[PDB]
């Protein structure tokens, strides 16, 4: 008759790193990284994203003809830039504080555009003649839909002195320009006067614009640019316009009617016909997961990224082909044992058998869930990437910037990667204990009644039924009912 | 008589954390965490704070004639400004380069408010008519005290030429100002000349300012503007103003007398009547503790601010209500047992009682007290914040700064949250630990001299007197001299 | 006969750090920090940095006079420049957008100098008198070579209309410059004409300088300026100067031949005459380590900077001067065991000596090796400082970047420290276990055949040779085969 001590086993191949051991397999793994991705642009939450195709937010904003997709535009999620989009500034020149503005929009999911200076109100003022091939609209030559290039009347200009206040009790997003011609051929030939200027003056503005003539090498077929200006006016503000010339003029503006909180992806990627919680600008991720290596860039309820390629958690024993039990004078595991993680198995005259010591297997299965819990939980608050744009003079921002997000990353991910090695090997070690705590237990209880095998047995000197193996088992044995009979057995 | 092994229990209710388990009783703890603030401003050190309680930074240095608490201003260790402080700039304008001055005074601990170009000395050009409702003093007509006017003297502005050389051996900071008006009619109407400029040159100051004159929507009274400039102007450089019109200018410099290194907070909370070490912008800390949660911003000698709600070490053991000894074949502890953390306690004809193991207990407090020490000091060095400001047009660059804050603020808060569950479970194991090498140490003493229970006690087979008892705990029990006696004891 | 169980010990004086317990003397350690640099500037893999001595970048790139060491200059590894090197713009101005334009640098290892508008191709225009005093070649007065002064040819400056178009395939650095001269009487006669303009335009670029005639404090012996710009040229684009007066203008441009990207360094040092694969401002490193303390700032194939003094792994174990056996119940090591770290030491009729159980000791320096190496590894990803420069009005960008470079600085060497700290604890508390288990697998080989002495010693009841003793050291010991002898020899 012999009782044994020892643990669960099976045909797992789920393997797990420590600090000193690499491909360790254990019994049970969990794995807690997000790996994959369906690779596509989708809506968000249902709220479908601004994928502008081929256009820019330029000449989304101001217009372009070939932005015809943009006249008016449903509430966004999030906003999906190409690369280099060709529909940008179709008449060559500049937009000022672009990347400011970008930064504006991060943070808004409804315009709704709406006319303040309206076309015909030019009375004087050739309001329908500024046109360029530079912006062909259906092939005939046009402009940016959303302002008013303004040309002298009848060979005079008259200063202009115009004026909007804000209402809607909204924000409103008005835009501007002026031209910068190529020679004062064309300076006089389009304005008449030699020299010109435009005074913007709002509570918080005070600008003079003033035309630098000069020749250019022309792109895009025009030698003259076109500087553009935009400014986020108050609810009850007052733009307050004067010029003599070279003036582009607010049409339509736009009313920020819902900020949001969203991002400005830049995706080559084309819409994809889907729902997601989660958005990153190579694909979607639709995942339990707490960690993900998809993408930095992320928006919606997503899993923490770091730079992984795996992640796993022990949650089992070490599974049989620091304390002394697994793998230690207890050889391997029972195959057999299925009905928990730690037990016993007997032979006597009647039986033969497995019995897993529930309640310690329960003991471990509750140490091990809250471990894996709090490592789920203690890095709930991680570095999150945002998207942030610079121009090519402002390098060492960006460079900075890059520096900055990717430290954060790399910190993030030897966080996790080190806290994963060191709980698999304290977790390998706790099953360790569990075991030998076991035989610890059992030894102790017997004392002289059996021989203390070595191999995690115990050879019975006195003969054990099934209720005497349940007795030890239990925890409740009688040593002195057999201290006689084992006593004679010995010799 | 019987010898047993245990620990000390006692009426605790402090708990801890591990990664393992949630809210475990221990018989003693160490809260490392503060939480807590007077919640006032108090003098830093003796040195009182510069409260410009509703002034603004500008307007305390331009001198706002509402700002007369501060014309002439002692030392201060730190400023507290508001958030929207009612005597900003009282004319219309806008102060350059602002941020990057508050950034300066960041630095600065003392000011000497010097004039350097008297009122007087204007000849030609009025210099007592600059004058304006907008800035009243005492219910007439004022402007900013360290400023001048300067308007035309009998229809006429012949340009100026001044120049300031600086002496003292200090750095100066000087400060000046142009005029935009309305329009030509009070151009002329103040200054007589239809166009004009302002040229300052120093060393490595070129610049030429010209008055913006155009219309603009009227706050605080005034449709014209100011348009401030500031320079630090090196020990012994010259300033060099040259100007036709539309020039304010300087009276009163400032002499950088101290740069003792300080903050400006941000507070709607006045003066409190205190003195500290450790200033927040919400209440002051006097603390002993390593950490702090009370506010990311402080100066002084502070703790290390971290965001957890508890932040609670180990000392003691598992306070009764891995290795196999506390809460283990040893059920619970000992009230009783007070003098020390392990030891023995004993039964026999005489005595019945408890003897705590010193040295062994000792051992442990001085490896308790290196962990704590070693945890204290190895975050020595985190992350402070310092509060930096930016305008409407540095967004990115705020958000930037925002994210880079609170990443350092989220993984030292990490940081500290995972060294204390990681040490407050190696610390239980270690107090297990020494208990069972306790055990183990009897044990090996005693072999068939007595009967090893399974509870942590040995029941002995020959008598034990208090003196034969306090040779097991010394250490140097003779077996053989009860060899015989237990022998025959055994049947 | 008595067989005991060990472990290694020598006359190491290496001591190592735990969170526990400071200063401990371990057999063996490992040192993982490098602490000493050749205090040299080497060439980088062969390759000579450019070590601008006393000229400054400004000073080489428009060709001071007295920079002659860099009129054509080989491709370079890495920059030095020195903190206020001597040679600067002689003639007094300022460098637009210089830190923009050093970052550039950063990323660049060759120029090739090309005549772009040669001297000679003004005819009207003097083009060899433009010359100063400030800029002194061999004791006549010069100019920056690369740049040409033109003034008025035969009281006449007829309005300039130039253009260069890039061709080479490569990018071309192109640099020009206004002068602002100190009065109206210079003005006219050096220019004549009272007021004048430069207009630079590219696909991307269009400017109108206009100079600001002020008198101004003299440094160098001028009061005029001298501010310069520069410009990266397209393959295939037109750079389109034209201009009426006080224009400097280009006459050699910089060919971008190579990126090779490296850094500029400050340093007062002077080139040293060496070879390294890792350069820091201060000295070179020589080194195999994984972490140095040298300087943050480095170049090469380098070690990952800490701010550690030192960073020592325990390997072997604590050596004799939380498991039971090492300075516990055996309670110092074996100076005579060489042949491995823990083993048995035997005495019986024949032998005394020590064996060492290898492949324990195997088990042992396999595991510890893997530590290391994944010590070594996973911090592979540390953040690497870079320079960046800003100038007197970004205070707060410089100081952002400032706070985040040490912020790294500072969490990377927590990370390295405390690694360190849990590990060298770990390693020695995993011997004591190798220890403690090769104690219990020899007992439970002899169970009742000998008397556990409590020392790590078993004294044999029965004698056992060295074959005995051998099949102990095996594993493979019959305890029957000595049943009998033993149970004799007890009385
Ligand atoms: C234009 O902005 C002005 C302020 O410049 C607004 O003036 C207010 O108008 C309402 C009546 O419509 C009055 O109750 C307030 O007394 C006015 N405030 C001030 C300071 O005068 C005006 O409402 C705005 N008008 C439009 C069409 O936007
Ligand atoms: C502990 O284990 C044993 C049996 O494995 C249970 O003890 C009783 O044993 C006696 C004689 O040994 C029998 O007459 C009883 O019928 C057994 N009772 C039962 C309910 O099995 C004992 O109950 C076990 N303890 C617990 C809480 O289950
Ligand atoms: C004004 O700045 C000038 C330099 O522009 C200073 O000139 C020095 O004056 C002292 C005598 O007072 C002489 O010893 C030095 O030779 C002068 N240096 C130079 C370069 O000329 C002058 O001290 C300053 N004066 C004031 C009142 O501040
Ligand atoms: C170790 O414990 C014992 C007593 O608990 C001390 O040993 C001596 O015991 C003998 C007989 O057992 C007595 O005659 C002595 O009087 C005891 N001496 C003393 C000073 O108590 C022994 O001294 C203890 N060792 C130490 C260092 O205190
Ligand atoms: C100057 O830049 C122009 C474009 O402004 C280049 O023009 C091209 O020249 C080649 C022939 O030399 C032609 O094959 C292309 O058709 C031209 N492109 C365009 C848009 O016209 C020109 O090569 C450049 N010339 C120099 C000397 O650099
Ligand atoms: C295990 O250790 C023993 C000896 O230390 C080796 O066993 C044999 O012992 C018998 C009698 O005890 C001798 O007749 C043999 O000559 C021994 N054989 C050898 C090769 O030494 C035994 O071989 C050892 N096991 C291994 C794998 O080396
Ligand atoms: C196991 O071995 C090495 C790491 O030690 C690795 O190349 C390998 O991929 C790991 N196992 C499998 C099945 O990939
Ligand atoms: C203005 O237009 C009218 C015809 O509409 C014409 O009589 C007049 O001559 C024009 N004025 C000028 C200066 O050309
Ligand atoms: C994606 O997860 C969501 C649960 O939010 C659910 O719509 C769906 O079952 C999952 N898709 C697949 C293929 O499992
Ligand atoms: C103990 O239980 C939970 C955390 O498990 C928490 O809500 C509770 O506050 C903790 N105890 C006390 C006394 O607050
Ligand atoms: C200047 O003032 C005097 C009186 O002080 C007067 O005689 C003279 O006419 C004034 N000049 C002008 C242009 O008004
Ligand atoms: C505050 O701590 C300081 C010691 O620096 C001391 O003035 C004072 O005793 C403490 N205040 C209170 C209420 O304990
Ligand atoms: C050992 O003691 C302290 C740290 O506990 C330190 O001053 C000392 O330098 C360390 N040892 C040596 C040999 O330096
Ligand atoms: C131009 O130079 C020639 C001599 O080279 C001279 O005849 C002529 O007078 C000069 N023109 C002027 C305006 O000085
Ligand atoms: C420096 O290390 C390199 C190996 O890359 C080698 O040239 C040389 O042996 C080392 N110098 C010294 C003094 O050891
Ligand atoms: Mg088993
Ligand atoms: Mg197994
Ligand atoms: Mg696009
Ligand atoms: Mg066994
Ligand atoms: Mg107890
Ligand atoms: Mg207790
Ligand atoms: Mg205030
Ligand atoms: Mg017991
Ligand atoms: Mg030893
Ligand atoms: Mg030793
Ligand atoms: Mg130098
Ligand atoms: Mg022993």
């Amino acid at each position: 008759d012999q009782i044994c001590i020892g643990y669960h086993a099976n045909n797992s191949t789920e393997q797990v790193d420590t600090i000193m051991e690499k491909n360790v397999t254990v019994t049970h793994a969990q794995d807690i990284l997000e790996k994959t991705h369906n690779g596509k642009l989708c809506d968000l939450d249902g709220v479908k994203p601004l994928i502008l195709r081929d256009c820019s937010v330029a000449g989304w904003l101001l217009g372009n003809p070939m932005c015809d997709e943009f006249i008016n535009v449903p509430e966004w999620s999030y906003i999906v830039e190409k690369a280099n989009p060709a529909n940008d500034l179709c008449f060559p020149g500049n937009f000022n504080d672009y990347e400011e503005l970008k930064h504006l929009l991060s943070r808004i999911n409804h315009f709704e555009k709406i006319q303040i200076i309206p076309k015909s109100s030019w009375s004087d003022h050739e309001a329908s003649s500024g046109v360029s091939s530079a912006c062909p609209y259906q092939g005939s030559p046009s402009f940016f839909r959303n302002v008013v290039w303004l040309i002298k009347k009848n060979n005079t200009y008259p200063t202009i002195k115009r004026s909007y206040n804000n209402t809607n009790q909204e924000d409103l997003l008005v835009l501007w320009g002026i031209h910068h011609p190529n020679d004062a051929a064309e300076q006089t030939r389009l304005y008449q006067n030699p020299t010109t200027y435009i005074s913007v003056g709002t509570s918080t503005l005070n600008q003079r614009l003033v035309p630098k003539i000069a020749t250019r090498s022309k792109v895009n077929g025009q030698s003259g640019r076109m500087e553009f200006f935009w400014t986020i006016l108050k609810p009850n503000d007052a733009i307050n316009f004067e010029s003599n010339g070279n003036f582009i003029a607010p049409e339509y503006a736009y009313k920020i009617v819902k900020k949001g909180d969203s991002a400005i992806m830049k995706s080559e990627l084309e819409y994809g016909n889907c729902n997601t919680k989660c958005q990153t600008p190579i694909g979607a991720i639709n995942s339990s997961m707490p960690f993900h290596n998809i993408h930095p860039l992320t928006i919606g309820e997503c899993p923490k990224y770091v730079k992984s390629n795996r992640l796993v958690l022990a949650t089992g024993l070490r599974n049989s082909p620091l304390f002394g039990a697994i793998a230690g004078f207890i050889e391997g595991g029972w195959q057999g044992m299925v009905d928990g993680w730690y037990g016993y198995h007997h032979s006597n005259e009647q039986g033969s058998g497995y019995a897993a010591d529930k309640e310690s297997t329960q003991k471990a299965i509750d140490g091990v869930t809250n471990k894996v819990n709090s490592i789920i939980d203690k890095m709930n608050t991680q570095f999150e990437a945002v998207g942030r744009e610079f121009n090519n003079l402002e390098r060492r921002i960006e460079n900075l910037n890059k520096k900055m997000e990717d430290g954060f990353l790399d910190v993030w991910t030897y966080n996790a990667e080190l806290l994963v090695l060191m709980e698999n090997e304290r977790t390998l070690d706790f099953h360790d204990s569990n075991v030998k705590n076991l035989y610890d237990k059992v030894r102790l209880q017997l004392r002289d009644n059996a021989k203390e095998l070595g191999n995690g047995c115990f050879e019975f000197y006195h003969k054990c039924d099934n209720e005497c193996m349940e007795s030890v088992r239990n925890g409740t044995y009688d040593y002195p009912q057999y201290s006689e009979e084992a006593r004679l057995k010995r010799e």
